[PDB]
């Protein structure tokens, strides 16, 4: 498909850090790892099914929110995940939990309504 990440001309303009990247970045990989199973991305696959799909929902998602709401967020599963990552198993099950959470998107749900479910994982 054809795709060149444009969320990134945004989130420049969210200025974020090291730590923000770092987990924005896990959590869009983790997207990419676990929206392909049907089981967990049960929208994504019937919403169309691509990668670019996914780098579509993560920007319109996070437009529709605040700078401060974006931060929020990626601090609340940057510490879950460092507290997580310890344990790869455990780990694995809370990537699987954000990814399902995340494919509600896919489904015209609202972007504060499905960042709840992200921001109130763990």
């Amino acid at each position: 498909g054809a795709m060149g990440t444009p969320l990134e001309k945004l989130v420049s303009r969210l200025n974020l850090n090291n730590t923000e990247k770092e987990t924005l970045t896990f959590l869009t990989n983790l997207l990419k790892e676990k929206l392909v199973d049907p089981n967990i991305g049960l929208h994504f696959k019937n919403s169309g099914g691509d990668e670019s799909k996914i780098e579509e929902s993560v920007q319109k998602f996070l437009s529709e929110l605040k700078e401060d709401e974006i931060k929020d967020l990626l601090a609340k599963i940057k510490e879950n995940k460092d507290k997580k990552e310890k344990d790869p198993e455990e780990l694995n099950t809370y990537k699987s939990i954000l990814a399902s959470g995340f494919d509600g998107i896919f489904n015209q749900a609202d972007s504060k309504t499905t960042l709840n479910k992200l921001k109130d994982t763990i």
